Formats: structure tokens, sequence, C-alpha cells
């Protein structure tokens, strides 16, 4: 098309394991993951460009009476961003 | 720490018509449709700009005869920045 992504990665729908429409969730994951990102030949090979996995998670969150912040997380994780990752600083 | 070519902020957000309130976490570009950094290393025929994606509510539905019926009625989440190499015309 007229627009090009450095990292190839898959978006899909996936239906949550415990539960008139049902509710999908949709995730993205690396086609790829960890290989070098397109045009990765045009930055010194000092930070090898690759393709990062990232998710997101179910997040709970509780403020206490004094202000603390108590989060709770599903340990399943869902992959969410596929993008390119540079070793600099 | 590894950079990125697209800075965005990643943050816990609430949704706003036990006692744990459900919260998204969500990633915006800290400059969507601003060049991506490193632009320069990539052929000049392109425009490589810092996009923002999303995700949002999908609820599916099929009927009897195989029909899909989808609703996505919902707000967008903010879910991705990430850069965009538009292609030159031509």
């Amino acid at each position: 098309s007229d627009e090009r992504f450095l990292c190839r990665s898959i978006r899909k729908l996936v239906y949550p394991k415990k539960g008139e429409y049902k509710q999908a969730i949709q995730i993205e994951e690396c086609e790829g993951a960890d290989q070098p990102c397109d045009f990765a030949a045009n930055f010194p090979q000092s930070y090898n460009p690759i393709c990062k996995q990232h998710y997101t998670q179910q997040t709970l969150a509780s403020i206490k009476s004094d202000g603390e912040l108590d989060v709770v997380q599903n340990s399943f994780k869902i992959p969410s961003c596929c993008k390119c990752a540079l070793k600099t600083g």
C-alpha cells in the first residue's frame, strides 16, 4: 500500500478463556520476533535494529486512604505492539 | 534501555461513563505525525512519520447462515506508536 512498516506483524482476535454478542480481544504479534527490521543496513550495526514484541496486561488498581496505590495484574500477557528497537541510548 | 524511532508515553487510564477499578494501559505517541528519528537513514522518496495505532472493543456474532455481524461502537484505545514510511507518489 502507501504505508510500510519496519516490522511485519499479525493482528487478530483472541477469545478470553474465562467468561447476543461475543467480545474478542484484538492482539498484534511480531511475525518475526527479534529479526532485524527492514532497512536495518541503513543503520550502524552498532544498534542492531530488531523487531520487539510488546504486551499489555489487565490491570486492577486501588488507591488506599493514605494514598498508597495497590495494583493487581492478570498473569496473562496480551501481545499488543510489534515495533523496531534500536540499541542506542 | 533500547531506543525506538518514535517517542511515546505508556500510561494507565480510567474509562469514565472488590474496590479495585479497571484501569486501561495505553500508549500515546509523544509526537504523532511528526517525523521518526533517523528518518535520513531511509530512502528519500519515503516520508517516515510517527503513527498512532489503536485497538477497540470488538463484539462479534455469527448468524445461523454464516453471516458475520460486527459491532465496534466503543472508544478507541491508543495502543502503539510506530514509524510509518509513507510511500512517495508515482
